[PDB]
């Protein structure tokens, strides 16, 4: 297919690769936040990438609970280790979520500055 390839242990697999290169960041410092009762974004996991642009280990699944989830890609990081111009500061998406479970899925993001961005997300059943 065209999505859903590699394995995890995360309830949420988070691939950094990129387009101007068409390989996986590494130290992609990356955060992940969930939507309060304030209408805010609380702080739930974060981590990095590495060579296979998967990041993994980031909570648990007894800690993982519903709702909306705010991510943000630190591009800069990755862009400054070869010295690319730095079209944009990051990249932060938000996920809705409305039920939990197993089947988990991986979400592959591409990263490219010059050209139109690139992203894929996957659903699951919930119905």
């Amino acid at each position: 297919g065209p999505t859903g390839t590699g394995e995890s242990k995360c309830p949420l697999m988070v691939k950094v690769l990129d387009a101007v290169r068409g390989s996986p960041a590494i130290n992609v410092a990356v955060h992940v936040f969930r939507k309060a009762a304030d209408d805010t974004w609380e702080p739930f996991a974060s981590g990095k990438t590495s060579e296979s642009g998967e990041l993994h280990g980031l909570t648990t699944e007894e800690e993982f609970v519903e709702g909306i989830y705010k991510v943000e890609i630190d591009t800069k990081s990755y862009w400054k280790a070869l010295g690319i111009s730095p079209m944009h500061e990051h990249a932060e998406v938000v996920f809705t979520a409305n039920d939990s479970g197993p089947r988990r899925y991986t979400i592959a993001a591409m990263l490219s500055p010059y050209s139109y961005s690139t992203m894929a997300v996957v659903t699951n059943p919930k119905e």
